[PDB]
RNA sequence: GGGAUGAGCUGUGGGUAGGGGUGAAAGGCCAAUCAAACUCCGUGAUAGCUGGUUCUCCCCGAAAUGCAUUUAGGUGCAGC
């Protein structure tokens, strides 16, 4: 009863990763690090 | 300082338009930009390049080597 009693099952919802938001998380390169192709583009799988 | 009756100077009106014009020829000039004007559109062109990418704490923690490469400052697989 009482919609303020419904909650999701544990582990079903996790927070997304926000990737360009300071040093305490994926810092400034947002997990890329590099300076080459992969810093700005994707490499085709066939390559 | 040169020309200053001449292949002179100048007013008004007109014509030639972009791979086109015009040039007593310098790649010169075509509205302060010309080895191909300007504006809008394709268009948020592309850039293996340069720059930037924003709150927190806990655990772990590298690599700068091999092979291949229109390859060597890029990338694929291996290694970590
Ligand atoms: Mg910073
Ligand atoms: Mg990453
Ligand atoms: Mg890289
Ligand atoms: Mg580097
Ligand atoms: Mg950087
Ligand atoms: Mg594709
Ligand atoms: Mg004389
Ligand atoms: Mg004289
Ligand atoms: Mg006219
Ligand atoms: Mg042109
Ligand atoms: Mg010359
Ligand atoms: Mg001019
Ligand atoms: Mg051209
Ligand atoms: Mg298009
Ligand atoms: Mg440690």
């Amino acid at each position: 009863l009482k919609l303020h009693d419904l909650r999701p099952a544990r582990g079903s919802k996790i927070a997304r990763t926000r990737v360009g938001r300071g040093d305490g998380s994926k810092g400034k390169t947002a997990g890329r690090g590099t300076k080459g192709t992969r810093a700005r583009k994707q490499v085709p799988v066939t390559f």
